[PDB]
């Protein structure tokens, strides 16, 4: 059975990332270029704060038509004590994307299946739906409250961007 | 129950690839060389341009027993709106490999199994077999004509390299 | 069905390993800065080689309070005529992780699970715990055999590090 699960990326600008590594024969983003990233990660109901994103962004090509770039991710998303997913797939700037599920740890043991990718702002906040196939048990339920509607105006609750108790998960990773 | 996929990959050099990025001491490939790329993907039976190949290979060694080089890759196959398959594994300049199918997209959803590499022609012609599970459907048929058996003089049909609608698939990757 | 694998992960200074690509502004390692790896690999019981560790180590950040660092790693683990399995997960230079296996190939081909990873000396001795679901068939018993207690004084057998016959699986990966 599919667990959907949604939770929010934030760029805060406060984890010195994105580091664009700059090699490519042109001026505008190429091939060569390399951006290793790391964001916050909110659950999808916004409540509270989870994790964090980490991996690399190799680019792919300028895609002048659609005024963006094709990156391809390779990159995993924590959820503190929870464990984590991690993914490998197309990253466009100009529109959304399906990526691999390619495994989990601990309770996302076992995890597979593709996800969504929803960019709301660019580069700063990200929407994902994973469409989770292979999980031992349920979700729990912290993790599950109905996601907020996704645009270009949601935040994290002050509580959570605090790092208040009520607003963070045990051992939120950062 | 395995569907085999057969592609061809062609380097027709006309996508800035491979970018390398030079850092180790030596003029032979060495560990921290990276190299960045992206081929042209083709369909088994060489009718159809389905997209692209698209991520990194890491360099481990130079190799001069085998007058070639060990890869660590991490990269995806596009299939314009069919969707994706990610691997992970070996790419020996040298010989034929076998890497990990670490998920897909779309389509490919659920993908697992193994993925075997042959080298045709260094370094513009690779012919893989995906030993696919996980599927949720039959592939569709314009993917699984009986492909053209490897060989250093294989072509994409002409209609494919010129991107006519009769030799691409819908949406095909760039 | 669950099968357990323990491997030791040694650095034994002759691969030109590890690559430091320093890209962050810092003497310490921060987002941007890249380590290209690769380590020799033993079987549990120290008795064989069996191949290699190969991959990529991003740096996410550095841990001042746990006078470590954050990195995000895609690699493999060579075994040799056995195949391969790959991974993409947190390695903390502080604590033990666990790391998601994304696939594998040969005898791991439909590998699934996690894979714990235990540091004994930074960096050049790490011990491995795979959790493994999804094989053909049980394990070679030349790889199931109890392992050496874990400690920084772990050495492989004579055998083993020298290269004889008896200290080696057939075509061990170098």
């Amino acid at each position: 059975k599919v667990q959907e699960l949604s939770v929010y990326e934030i760029n805060e600008l406060d984890r010195h990332s994105p580091k664009i590594l700059k090699n490519a024969f042109s001026l505008m983003f190429g091939l060569g270029d390399l951006v290793p990233f790391t964001n916050k990660l909110y659950t999808g109901d916004l409540k509270k704060r989870v994790g964090i994103t980490a991996g690399l962004c190799v680019v792919i090509e300028h895609v002048p038509e659609k005024k963006g770039e094709r990156f391809e991710a390779t990159y995993s998303f924590y959820f503190g004590d929870y464990g984590h997913l991690s993914v490998q797939g197309p990253y466009l700037t100009y529109e959304d994307s399906f990526l691999a599920i390619t495994g989990g740890a601990g309770i996302f043991e076992g995890a597979y299946g593709q996800v969504k990718l929803q960019q709301l702002v660019y580069p700063t906040k990200l929407f994902y739906t994973f469409y989770l196939k292979g999980l031992a048990n349920d979700l729990p339920l912290e993790l599950t409250g109905t996601p907020v509607p996704p645009s270009k105006d949601i935040e994290p609750a002050p509580e959570a961007k605090a790092l208040e108790p009520s607003g963070v998960i045990s051992n939120y990773t950062n």
